[PDB]
């Protein structure tokens, strides 16, 4: 290819705000999305808070009659990505809908819509199923609702990658411009697993912190006392476009992807290598797909889920990749303060690094107050850092070992 | 791109067989995989026959302990792409795993698994369910468990788009080896539906044939008496591969994949319109791709789910798009023999595509037996069709309006 992808508009639902503009604020603020859970009774479970989006109003987006028929995960997908579209400022027309896409992809999608199909089922047997069922509950309809609502008939699919979901969505977003099969898609991802069977799924392994006497320090990556991720809701969704199709319309640009890595661990269903071999394989993708060296790179969104085996992997792969240069890049992760949004995490995430690079500010690691054996890089521990940032890095990695990682760089 | 990609190995598991050439032998005798189904009670149900895997025996390959932990379509995908592998011949090492990924999807995943473990929380609480269930029902686990025992760490996702699931596999995949990111990639996808949920689901809808009576004649592509898919279960898997990194390795070649199109309709979440516009710009972008004009296919494997609007929607896509040549060309639904296999249903129909081109035949569209209204092309009713194919296309159409062609051509 020679065609340049770039965001042009970007959406968010988050623990720390119902948009972009607020969840930012709070990101640069060190605030905590993170408290006990509200809709359902968790007490009798062992991790029984959570990252929330609060006061989500779909009816800003959907007629209560649409939104009825659609499961929560469809619901922040959706509002993610118009928000995006009208961030954008672009005006679809039977010019350009052939050539607008969507890819919006979720983790595990409607459990919540099933969970509660299955009571009905179990009760009162399969009649009782909802006729609705099936296409307010599967993964594509994220980007099948939006291409109707919208009328975009470009390239339609969805990823469905564990918690790499939002970063594979992003990346094959952008080869589908550089290929020449779309001028602009609207990529990302989004979850909402916060019902019995999700937290206990995640509980019955023993993955969830279980700090329920302080639910905001729960969350800290790298910090010796981490024990476990944090389960947050969401969705995050960017425009991306080709780059001379933004100029030709006076799009604001907020930065180019210039590159995208992907790789699996081949390792274990759920850990990944202590040296994070496959993590660092997956960053030198992107950087060679970008065609930069190591020393190019001032900013990572690390994956850091505050999991004792992954936090630590993504240390080693760091200094693995970038040697002598580990130490002059600052590196954080975001889920201190918002928790892990799983299919949603490297949406919001790459948001997080466009936003980075277009305020020249490093977001904190929020709790980090004992950094562990070999968390010694500047992870921007507690306070944001104003510093230079041409290039940003983000990582997301996944149950199977499925790895991904995003290359931004800001635009001139 | 210069980098051509061929097919050099292939897998599945089908109503009609435990592999491929069991399969295509059902497929050319014009048999019927369907029949009432076994494992479940459905004497309350309005449909109770579909298209089940008949002795799949997972200790051909997985361990007891590792497939007691897997949802059923888990276990078919592993099958298929361990199939496809060793039909391939490739034999993985370090000088190549880095370059040897998968994308196996799946339409609605681990659905049966997720049933029980609802039982489980809803009877006893969350404690009951089971620690493997995450990782044992989510739709990327057939990409990371295949990973993990074969050693592969190239590119590692997974597609969910429905109907189109196994289309949309296998033409991304295609994409990763072309752009240089693989030089093998193992693709297709995978469904077990059968539960009461996903019988319940698509009954709910009032989707499925209803032909309790004849279930053999129930799934009847373009015929006017048809009423509604029939529910399928199995997977199918194929070894995608660099061309000369298949030639150096003196391979056995089954076709070159040439093109991959997508659209959206962006019409409606689960009718395609009644001139299927969507699928005739899905079809043009995927010869546009493989640089053929329409006058030089020979076979279409058509989606032709025999439902009413689907079907005839996609005869008028085909007359838009090829014109005289419409009635030229050959144009079979394999699915009047084998119902719907949902996310696997384009895995399975790329293999049945590739074998056309092996074998010089147009498999048949049985039960067509009263064409509706306007469905006079050659839909090689009845029986198979010996015949010159050069070019094979298959077609699928997804829930959301999702769409996506595959173009084959015989090797030279
Ligand atoms: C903790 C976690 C995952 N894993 C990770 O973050 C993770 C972190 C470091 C290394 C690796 N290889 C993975 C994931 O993929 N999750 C998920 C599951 C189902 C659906 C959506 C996400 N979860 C919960
Ligand atoms: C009947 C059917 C679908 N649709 C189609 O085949 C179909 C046929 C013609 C046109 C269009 N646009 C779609 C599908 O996407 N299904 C599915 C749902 C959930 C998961 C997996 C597949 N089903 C059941």
């Amino acid at each position: 290819s020679r065609r340049r992808v770039v965001i042009t508009g970007m959406g968010m639902l988050s623990p720390l705000g119902l948009d972009v503009p607020s969840s930012w604020e709070g990101i640069l603020a060190g605030r905590s999305g993170i408290a006990p859970i509200e809709h359902m009774d968790l007490s009798a479970y062992s991790t029984r808070f959570g990252g929330s989006v609060k006061g989500f109003n779909v009816e800003e987006y959907l007629s209560a009659k649409e939104a009825r028929k659609l499961d929560l995960f469809i619901q922040y997908g959706l509002a993610a990505s118009f928000q995006a579209v009208r961030d954008s400022g672009l005006e679809v027309t039977d010019a350009n809908r052939e050539r607008i896409g969507v890819s919006m992809g979720s983790g595990i999608g409607g459990l919540t819509n099933i969970e509660n199909n299955c009571r009905s089922l179990f009760e009162q047997g399969p009649r009782r199923i909802s006729p609705f069922f099936v296409p307010g509950s599967i993964i594509n309809m994220v980007s099948g609702f939006l291409s109707i609502h919208l009328g975009l008939q470009g390239p339609n699919y969805a990823l469905t990658t564990a918690a790499t979901t939002g970063t594979h969505s992003i990346g094959m977003a952008a080869r589908n411009i550089a290929y020449g099969e779309a001028d602009v898609m609207v990529a990302g991802g989004s979850e909402m697993a916060a019902c019995g069977l999700g937290l206990g799924g995640f509980g019955a392994a023993r993955a969830l912190s279980t700090r329920n006497d302080e639910p905001t320090r729960a969350s800290r990556p790298w910090d010796r006392d981490r024990d476990g991720f944090v389960l947050s809701d969401g969705s995050g969704a960017l425009v991306l476009e080709e780059l001379e199709h933004a100029r030709a319309r006076g799009a604001r640009i907020y930065a180019e992807l210039v590159g995208f890595g992907m790789s699996g661990d081949a390792f274990h269903m759920t850990a990944p290598p202590e040296d994070g071999a496959g993590a660092a394989r997956c960053m030198k993708n992107a950087l060679r797909d970008a065609g930069l060296d190591p020393r190019q790179v001032d900013y990572i969104n690390a994956h850091g889920t505050s999991t004792p085996a992954g936090d630590i992997a993504e240390i080693a792969a760091v200094k693995s990749v970038f040697g002598e240069h580990a130490h002059a890049l600052s590196m954080s992760s975001t889920k201190s303060m918002t928790g892990h949004l799983l299919g949603a995490a490297g949406a919001v995430e790459a948001i997080f690094s466009v936003l980075a690079l277009r305020d020249q500010v490093a977001p904190p690691t929020i709790n980090l107050d004992n950094p562990d054996e070999g968390c010694d890089l500047d992870l921007v521990a507690h306070e944001a850092k104003p510093r230079k940032i041409d290039v940003a890095l983000s990582n997301s990695f996944g149950f199977g070992g499925t790895n991904g990682t995003l290359v931004f760089r800001r635009f001139a």
